[PDB]
């Protein structure tokens, strides 16, 4: 039933293909499992020997030695519920290390491969669902291995070994009795389990619904604002509670029924076995100790079978979760890749366009036959209505999609024939809302270059005029910054964005202006700093204000993928066309 | 150790003081617990009888009947791990019903009392934390009762009963042996359960930190935007994983030690008992069956005492959660309430203000000596800068806070000592951002009156001009609406707000103008509807546009708690004051 490939993948993930100091640990763990399985069978034999020696008035010495050996063996073996003895504890003590190793490896792998994807897929689904999928996937990879290997194979092996022992060394009917009892136990526990899976899921769905209902009567506090509607909400909560309680009652009972069907089957068992053994004993066919041996063996072999239910249920789920996570990882639809080879030669920073058409969505087209060429060092600007074309062309400048038709070349070299690393390193981008994550300002600034020391940080503090503002803070570089720490203003995060821009030392500045209201002096200082970092550097600015455009060397207007102005600035001044639009935009 | 009052409260919650059909259930459950405890002691006596009868070659009939009785008894008693037998399953089968009843009652109580609170407390902390506190509180109330009553008292009772039995009917030294073994087991379990507690909490904190770290590398997709910072994020994740794995390893190692300290104190005890019993057997002081009897009793005590060991931590945690939930319920910070008695009768709706002072924050004061009086049917309006005073006075019209100093009267009756029910019933309020929860629009409309039938819904749909939209939707009143369903426009939700306003049919309309830009024809239709619902009804409107002011009878301007305009509409037009502000607002 397609289990072959599944088990092959599980085996692949089991063996630590890496460090050679862990295969020895795995071998030791398997040997310990084998020793535990042997002890589990050979303890009752010593119990029977003790009883037999006691019933024939043996001398004290042999009795003492045998009882000491039996007690030591019981201590080594699981002295109850399987998972108590010394052997199982050592097995856990090594498997924790091996499990941590494998979980770390798989988690790093999935994290890196998920981070390697493109943007469209990352906007396709929300982050919470995918993070939950990943966490459940790694938890399943560990737990399914643990559950199967160390709780479902040992139990079946114990069952088979006990059947063989009873059929060979004890009699010919006890084997049949045990086999029938265990077969009935297994099949009944399996079915009952499916019926219960049904009535249960329905309980989890109802619980999720009744929990979601509760939130929207505490997060939507308009009840009193509208009317005296406390009674209505109370009644609705009562009805939801009633439904959930009914489903819960049905579930819990299924469990009581699985539990008792089991406690019966094992019992019809004991009876049959105990009655037959007693009858065989009373006619000198067996010994006294055989009775206690059979009782102890049946009890001890039934002991780890009490959870087969939970185990079926889970070994299933975790398989579904593994399917989901492997489907996530196996996806190869990440079409933003690179050619076979070819670095980038950033000679001077030439940018050219040749009738490029692109539409980020489907159905209709937004950008078509856009063509313009910018001399290096000139601060070209883009203006237009409230549209998404500006952001689109911003992204195609940054190799964030794949152009459907056209060509984008830089310095006489196509950007589609080079790796993303150099092209993205040479360009610094300032977004509208520069949001930062939870860390100190020191690593925030060093985020520009990992190998750059604090010398570049001091240089940036001197250059960007942030030294006085930074040292004004009494907490120093170890200040708690972010949503966890203190809040900052928009101007401050723009300033730190310029700081990391100077850290980058880029070749092109594809900056986007923020729309924050501020005094003209601070904005002019910011623009002066931007000019002094983009001096003798290509610059593209997107804004709705003419202050940055009046001194700009070239201005373009985009109207649904159309450009109607070109040439030098004096030509546009002499046009006298939408210059009315510029006049009415100036005020 | 302060346990007395806590146990008294637990006893209070245990007995269902309500319906008379559950006292019988509780009595039956306690009787079943007692019967289980008796069986758990009296089974090994039958085992010893069987062995003794087998060793003296008893006749077959007595042996068969005794063995059948013993097997039946084992089936009735827990045939392993305590929670398997028929008796325990029946106890669960009734406790599920009683637990559902008590949980439902406590949850409804806490929900209603929490919903009765005021607003400032609800802005003191977010809803998620308080809801999680409530849910943990109810879960603890159920689980702590279950854990204690049915798994910590029975085990200690079993220990004491076994000690008594061994000291009385068996010998004078087995009691000492068992007592010493059990005392050592308990004390070692307690101490190792504490040291491990520490190391562990540290594991939970580290896990929470690492998990929270992952979300801020997927909700902050700026890595590609800034620079090739995949390596830095991968390294940071690796370091966090390393720290978490170290803490996890320490915790697992601690667990492996508690387990074995136990499996020893049990091994030492069993060794001593078995050796002494065998030596006493070899000198004809005891019987053969006493050996198997002693062996079979220790195993029982051990199962339960194992999981006992664990249950310490949980009783402790929960008692913390119960303390938190009871502290939440005992909170009395609801200062917006009503005097000892006094209903309200609304005649016509006179409103007067006599130099009232109010400050919702602390330190400074915002609203002071505010005085105005509104004739019925006059749409009095407030205007000013970007300030919250307008919303504040909107709130004080609704008895949403307590006036610091002054006098507020409606219809010549002070509102500070009247019931909130009628006072909020006679007044309808239209907010700016009307948020609704997950349900159909039919209930959204019916929200006006719980007792109102569909006849009023049809009449209001005809009156408010919303029937055409209803017929437009092919799903009718049964359309799936809300954030889970399809979205609606701002104009539509304002319209449904007016619809529920007509459902209320109030006497005073403390409406607030919507801040949505829309076609002037729809706005004039909305204004006509508002006039036709506010005809011969008092109205107060807050807006920054002159559309609601041109026809207004009286307009007030707030200047950080100052009012300088008063009089009739012609009077304020002729005053020649902030009329300049009116002209400069128009264009
Ligand atoms: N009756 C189950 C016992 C399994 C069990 O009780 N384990 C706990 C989990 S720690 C459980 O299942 N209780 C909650 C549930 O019903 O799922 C079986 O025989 O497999
Ligand atoms: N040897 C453990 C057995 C109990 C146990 O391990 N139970 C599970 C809970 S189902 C557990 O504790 N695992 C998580 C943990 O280590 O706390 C003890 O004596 O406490």
């Amino acid at each position: 039933r397609d289990f072959g490939r599944k088990l092959r993948l599980l085996s692949g993930y089991l063996w630590p293909r890496g460090s050679p100091a862990l295969q020895l640990v795995v071998l030791i763990c398997l040997g310990l499992m084998g020793l535990e399985r042997a002890l589990n069978v050979l303890v009752p034999i010593f119990y029977r020997n003790i009883v037999n020696l006691l019933t024939e008035k043996a001398p004290w010495n042999s009795l003492a030695w045998t009882v000491t050996s039996y007690v030591f063996l019981k201590f080594l073996q699981g002295g109850g519920t399987g998972s108590t003895g010394f052997v199982s504890n050592l097995r856990t003590f090594l498997w924790i290390r091996v499990q941590q190793f494998t979980s770390r490896r798989v988690e790093l792998l999935i994290f890196s491969h998920l981070h390697e994807l493109s943007l469209r897929w990352h906007l396709g689904r929300r982050t919470g669902e995918v993070l939950r999928i990943a966490d459940r996937g790694t938890s399943s990879v560990t737990g399914l291995l643990s559950y199967l290997v160390f709780n479902v194979i040992p139990t079946l092996a114990d069952i088979i070994i006990g059947i063989i022992y009873f059929s060979m060394f004890f009699n010919a009917w006890f084997g049949l009795i045990v086999f029938l009892c265990m077969s009935l136990y297994l099949t009944l526990t399996i079915v009952v389990t499916e019926w219960r899976t049904k009535f249960r899921r329905a309980m989890n769905t109802q619980e999720n619904a009744t929990r979601a209902r509760a939130v929207d009567s505490l997060l939507n506090f308009e009840t009193v604002k509208y009317y005296n509607a406390e009674s209505y909400e109370v009644e609705r909560y009562r009805e939801a509670i009633i439904k959930y309680q009914g489903l819960e009652w049905k579930s819990s009972a299924s469990l009581v029924l699985l539990n008792q069907t089991q406690n019966l089957v094992i019992g019809l068992g004991l009876l049959a076995g105990s009655l037959l053994c007693a009858y065989f004993v009373t006619e000198q066919k067996l010994q006294v100790g055989d009775y206690v041996l059979f009782g102890t063996y049946i009890i001890q072999l039934y002991m780890p079978l009490n959870w087969f239910g939970t185990y079926y249920r889970m070994i299933q789920t975790n398989f579904i979760d593994m399917e989901n996570m492997f489907d996530l990882l196996k996806e190869e639809t990440e079409v933003k890749d690179l050619p076979g080879a070819g670095p980038l030669r950033f000679q001077k920073g030439r940018i050219e366009f040749e009738n490029v058409h692109f539409s980020y969505a489907d159905g209709r087209e937004t950008l078509q036959d856009v063509s313009f060429t910018v001399m290096p060092g000139q601060t070209l600007a883009l203006v237009g209505p409230s549209g998404a074309g500006k952001s689109t062309i911003l992204r195609l400048l940054f190799r964030f999609y794949d152009i459907s038709s056209g060509c984008i070349r830089i310095d006489g070299q196509d950007i589609s024939q080079v790796t993303q690393a150099s092209l993205r390193s040479h360009i610094g981008v300032v977004p509208q809302d520069t949001v930062l994550f939870n860390d100190t300002i020191a690593d925030n600034i060093r985020y520009g270059r990992v190998t750059a020391g604090n010398d570049e940080v001091e240089a940036a503090a001197q250059a960007a005029g942030i030294h006085d503002a930074i040292m004004a803070f009494p907490e120093g570089y170890r200040t708690q910054v972010g949503e966890r720490g203190l809040k900052l203003s928009g101007g401050e995060k723009q300033r730190v964005a310029i700081a990391r821009t100077i850290l980058k030392a880029p070749g092109i500045i594809l900056l986007d202006e923020a729309t924050s209201a501020l005094d003209t002096s601070n904005e002019r200082a910011i623009q002066a700093s931007l000019a002094k970092v983009c001096a003798n550097r290509t610059t593209i600015v997107v804004a709705h204000r003419l202050s940055t455009v009046v001194n700009a060397d070239q201005i373009l207007v985009i109207k649904d993928g159309c450009i109607v102005e070109r040439g030098r600035h004096e030509a546009l001044l002499s046009r006298g066309g939408v210059y009315a639009d510029m006049w009415q935009l100036q005020q």
